[PDB]
């Protein structure tokens, strides 16, 4: 159920994910496994490329209490407003946190986990998460937006995290 999260520089994180074409039982299992993986990592969003599945699919739970689980399949940004700084991290760049600029408000259209079209508008953390998720589906990671010095620092923190995990029994 709980799948391993991939870390930079895994090239599977850099692929352009393919649209979901088939809503079958395997897709529901994938969605359920992604939720389990996201909750285990104590995250609020997870994109399929982050577990090695090259599909334009993400799961979201902003509050964390499973009361409003969001699944976005084949999302497209229909509109956005404003631009502001966010202090941001990423489950696929563990240990590295920095400031990036994204839209302040975004409206996304997608299919839900059963294929029904819906639209969602977000501000704050939800807006940040939606844009971060779509970036993952396009092979983009937040460190790509940083200065060379800050990207180098992020990689150093990531490498320290990896070394620490490898020392565990
Ligand atoms: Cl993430
Ligand atoms: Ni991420």
């Amino acid at each position: 159920a709980i799948r391993k999260i991939l870390y930079l520089p895994d090239e599977r994180l850099r692929k352009i994910a393919k649209p979901v074409e088939t809503f079958d039982e395997s897709l529901q299992t994938l969605i359920n496994d992604m939720f389990d993986t996201m909750y285990d990592a104590r995250g609020v969003g997870l994109a399929a490329p982050q577990i090695g599945v090259s599909l334009r699919l993400s799961v979201i739970d902003i509050v964390g209490d499973k009361k409003e689980q969001i699944v976005i399949v084949n999302p497209e940004i229909v509109s956005s407003h404003g631009e502001k700084e966010f202090e941001e991290g990423c489950l696929s760049v563990p240990g590295a946190y920095d400031t990036v600029v994204r839209a302040e408000k975004v409206t996304v259209k997608a299919l839900d986990r059963f294929g029904k079209p819906f639209e969602i508008t977000g501000e704050g953390l939800l807006a940040e998460c939606l844009q971060h998720e779509i970036d993952h589906m396009n092979g983009k990671l937040f460190v790509d937006m940083l200065s060379p010095l800050k990207r180098m620092m992020a990689r150093r923190k990531l490498d320290k995290f990896k070394r620490l995990q490898a020392r565990k029994p």
